[PDB]
């Protein structure tokens, strides 16, 4: 086994739900707080994974696109990797892209990390 041939198992984190369908996505932070986030995956040949989070009482979804060995869910920071792209925001406002948007990464979609 070695590190090509392959990408990062982003199914490992807690925030992560493969296979996810978009009326779960409504009934999981359906209940939840201000700060509830979480990634899907789901099989598309346009977009390859998804976002999903909670604020202002409502669930919001983000499109995230990636080519060329890249990843950038807009026009504003691009990364190499899908970590780089969350590992980033997730410390730092996203209303750089979004300015009716300034949450970050809090709570996840399971309990409390």
């Amino acid at each position: 086994s070695r590190p090509p041939s392959r990408e990062i198992d982003y199914t490992a984190y807690p925030w992560f739900a493969g296979n996810m369908e978009r009326q779960q996505t409504d009934n999981l932070l359906k209940s939840h707080a201000s700060g509830t986030y979480l990634i899907r995956e789901r099989p598309a040949e346009a977009e390859r994974f998804a976002i999903s989070i909670k604020f202002n009482d409502e669930v919001k979804h983000i499109k995230v696109v990636e080519k060329d060995n890249w990843i950038h869910i807009t026009e504003a920071k691009k990364f190499d990797s899908l970590l780089e792209l969350v590992e980033y925001y997730q410390c730092h406002s996203l209303k750089e892209s979004f300015k009716q948007l300034d949450t970050t990464l809090k709570y996840p979609y399971k309990s409390r990390e």
